């Protein structure tokens, strides 16, 4: 359940850097527990935007977890996100 | 061997429901302080915002309590530095395919 | 685009610890879009400086990037930076 | 002699813990320029102690540094520390 919670939000990715939320750090905490998925991140700006289709992806993603009717997506800032939580392969990927 | 370690072995065996791990690999433990007779721990939980019943916490206190010439033990819940996964040790993230 | 970027920003040394922004571990996001490009930064100490030239010289280096004549350079305390953000090799060349 | 600095703070050990400051990750950031000596450092506890010996402690062995007549301590709570912050030595050390 986790793992799948995973694997699914490693298919949505940010536009702007052309990685996955996962690759990228975006994703603080995840949490199934059926009817209930539950996923707790934040964006590369510290602002919200007038449309969260980044969140709005991740929800379509974990609403397809086995079990899963009710899917919510809490975006933070807290801690602010730093190009220091992206994992090795994403550096290697943006050059960094 | 130091009163330090075997609490870090104790807390190895308070679990969190929620993911199927201890607190120590969730990186729940923010310090810890162990001096006779008392023992303080001070640590977070996954999400933001204090449970009605705080188990894991209470849990947390048991553990400690087990500890040689520990009779009291403090356990402070802080949301600062607030919690995120990359708390997880290399272990826990393993163990849940992440 | 993104690693032409990572690398100019390499260029950019802080006075104060002879290493560039980049081993300090200075910056915190970085998205090129032209004709536009964001960078997210911190400074080692607490407090604007009466004169960012640190935050001036990211200006410039970016841009030089193709396609860029408005480069935006927000200097933020969010998170606060300590020693610990230092790349390996930073801390290799500061003895740290 | 910004290892004349980094290793007259590793002689300054807590108590608590019993490991020097710097492999307990409580030095944020480094800086000395005679005649001054900047350091800025937190605490394993959140709030300030009636006597700040570390901080007291971090001074006296900074003030011995290559010309060093003024030594700032600046003893913060941002960001702020946890175990996450030891050294791999303190970690193999305290069994952690």
């Amino acid at each position: 359940l986790e793992a799948q919670a995973w694997a699914l939000l490693e298919a949505v990715y940010d536009p702007e850097l052309g990685l996955d939320v996962v690759n990228l750090g975006l994703i603080y905490d995840l949490v199934v527990e059926p009817p209930r998925a539950y996923v707790r991140m934040t964006l590369t700006t510290p602002g919200c935007p007038l449309h969260d289709s980044l969140g709005e992806a991740v929800r379509q993603a974990l609403s397809r977890l086995p079990g899963v009717e009710e899917v919510e997506v809490e975006v933070t800032f807290e801690p602010p996100w730093t190009l220091a939580r992206l994992s090795e392969k994403a550096r290697r990927l943006l050059g960094w």
